[PDB]
């Protein structure tokens, strides 16, 4: 066991531009004139970017003796997360979270003689639950010979620097792969569909469009944080408030460098066009059209499962393993608001949403759905509805009431349609809810 | 085979949960001492790193499993067998003087002898059989955290962990003493009785109950038979001291009772008596009837070993066990075949292994086990070779002087036809010493 290296140029990953070493030599009035003074030039030239491989050079004065190592650093460097402000607690027991969350109800109307027959009836709350999974599981593995390792070093104080940069290297490791996991959760939510879109036209193209841009973000955070609440801005469609110090705006850098620069700097009194909730800056979001998400504090639903460390010893080789464990869950609600502000052509339609998605009827049983559309324009559009229970003597009318046959047995869906494409090239969005026959 | 975390609580000195682990391993002020409701506190010490809970894993699953696995097995119903631990010195040898008769009194007679011995031991070697394997297991880090939420789930834990060898090993043993069986059967030191398919018909069945019930008194008569038993050396055996290793279909096919009556015993103290197993595998071997110190075993040892895998996060504990099985050579044994045995199973010679000198003689007799009342003749041959080195036809053998090799006596019982691919005999060693 003995690697050597020979024969090796010192311009190994070297693509030369101009050559400065002979550039320098041949000057008449040039930028250049100032080098040609330097005496040693040529050296400072030659090795002045650093070399990756040294060989054993003899001294200049007596030939036997070997010049030798005068310095070593080792370089040390700490990641961490951006977004490790948005995670939860801890749950160590069980792989799944459960959330409820119960809507309003509807106002009836004071009748004394009906109330003397109809006291004992019942009025079902509206209800409804959503699932979390657990979703990482991975480890980082890292080997030290120590033992063979001390041939490299002549002072025990860098021994155990050098050992310490892998220790904390793997934390590094595992501090990147964290923060790119939680990107990965706003761009495949974007991918979905389930983002409420805002259309602009384009942030970095004029100052109107910038404080065109500006304006509309205000207006929707305004919009967000009403007393009575909004059914807009979230997948469930429940009606739901936020408060303006839970909204966070994420954008990338050259958002804000266009901002501060443009339309910051040359504004008298600029907190009247400046955003308005906690705003943090990553590099950029890997869909096309998106610009800036505009997301509620509860609509992260990251938690972490299992964080530890293990040892193994080998007594043939003299070698250390080290195993870093990493259980998580990543996962976001969808009863908190979420705005999308893209910029791209975008469909009319994103997507439609029925109110009860899980139902539970009886044979005999009645069942009232309603559909809510999200649309990128101030134009309406009509839903249609459809039933695929196969059996006869069930369906639904056009306001979504749904009669079920007594003599069926099976799974129903209940199918809303709208059309936003043209004639002779139909285009539909659906949406579907599960409803499960009780005898 | 069902044991439960009742058996534990019986076995150990305690109730439900118990700190001596973190009494004996610091590791004292990493978990709470108190035996109180909290499970919260010594689930997260337990779980606070991977060297505590590794030790107290590897130290509860080691200890608790070894005393209760060990307590559990030897209150199994094959446990009158069961002996502890080898005794050192055993010479793998039995010894056995043989009962004889008293002589009279005569003064005139005695006068002249005094110091004369009276007749060697006639010891032989025990027949052996050794045993050692392992099981092994898996345990996840999963289910040891979803494991402390309540004093219930540990003990379930526990049950889970101890439950799977300790059926294994209980299954594992009734195997052994089959093979075991089934290798003295190959042997042939049984002896035969000859019956004809019991399960055949109700006949065959009271046949085989009443040849059954004349063996069983003939085994146990009070002045001894000789006729039983690996080698004829008189021994008798007593009534509830007989085990019976009976065939799976023939004892469903038998009822409980009248099998007992054929004994003196009723029922319940029969089934501790009466072992049943699902088949022989041994030509057409039915039920063996074996004298209670005819089969032991000696436990060598039992032992618990664990290693964690941190790559995948688990940990594997085996459980090695060995023993070794015996057989005596003087018990009574009855095989009750039924088939094609042949009419002289083995003739056997009564001094066995024997010393003379360069000029002596010794009488050697021989027992036929003949599964007919046909009567069978002996032939004695002197193998050796020598000149004056000669056995007569009546057992009598005269060692010639001038002699240095070593001979063996053997008789030889013909029981074939004028083609006779087949000849039973029995060798006797004779060591011959310098006058």
């Amino acid at each position: 066991m003995r690697i050597t290296f020979n024969d090796v140029k010192t311009s190994l990953g070297i693509t030369e531009s101009y050559d400065i070493v002979n550039a320098i030599r041949n000057s008449q009035g040039d930028n250049f004139k100032s080098y040609v003074p330097l005496a040693t030039a040529n050296n400072v030239a030659e090795v002045g970017a650093g070399i990756l491989i040294n060989q054993t050079v003899q001294n200049d004065f007596i030939t036997s003796l070997v010049d030798r190592i005068g310095l070593v650093v080792i370089r040390q460097v700490s990641l961490n997360n951006p977004l490790k402000k948005f995670k939860k607690g801890q749950i160590p027991l069980g792989r799944t979270i459960e959330e409820i969350y119960t809507d309003i109800t509807k106002e009836k109307q004071y009748d004394a003689e009906e109330a003397e027959q109809k006291v004992f009836e019942r009025e079902m709350p509206n209800v409804k639950t959503l699932f979390h999974e657990r979703n990482r599981q991975g480890f980082y593995h890292q080997t030290i010979q120590d033992d063979s390792l001390k041939t490299a070093f002549v002072s025990w104080g860098n021994f155990e620097s050098f050992v310490s940069s892998i220790i904390n290297a793997i934390y590094n490791s595992a501090e990147v792969d964290e923060y790119e996991y939680m990107k990965l959760l706003v761009d495949n939510y974007y991918s979905k569909g389930l983002f409420t879109t805002v259309k602009i036209d384009e942030p970095t193209s004029s100052t109107g469009a910038l404080t065109e841009f500006v304006k509309k973000m205000r207006a929707t955070a305004r919009k967000l944080t009403l007393p009575q609440g909004s059914r807009d801005w979230n997948s469930m469609a429940v009606r739901t408030r936020s408060y303006m110090e839970d909204l966070h705006l994420i954008i990338d850098a050259d958002l804000e460098a266009e901002l501060d620069v443009d339309v910051l700097a040359k504004a008298f009194n600029m907190n009247r066009t400046d955003f308005l909730g906690n705003v943090t800056v990553i590099d950029g979001f890997a869909s096309t059209g998106l610009e800036a998400v505009l997301v509620d504090k509860d609509w992260f639903m990251v938690y972490d499962n299992l964080h530890k460390m293990e040892t193994v010893r080998n007594p043939r080789g003299l070698y250390w393993n080290y195993y870093y464990h990493v259980w998580q869950t990543l996962s976001v609600s969808r009863f908190a608001n979420a705005v999308a502000f893209v910029s791209g052509d975008v469909p009319a339609v994103t997507q439609v949403i029925v109110s009860p998605n899980i139902a539970a009827v009886k044979q005999g049983g009645q069942q009232q759905f309603t559909a809510y559309v999200r649309a990128t324009n101030a134009k309406d559009h009509k839903v249609v509805w459809s039933v695929e229970g196969g059996s006869t003597g069930t369906a639904i009318t056009g306001d979504g009431l749904l009669s079920v046959s007594g003599n069926e047995d099976n799974q129903l869906t209940v199918k809303a349609t709208v059309d936003i494409g043209t004639e002779d090239k139909p285009k539909l969005v659906v949406g579907e809810a599960v409803v499960s026959i009780r005898p």
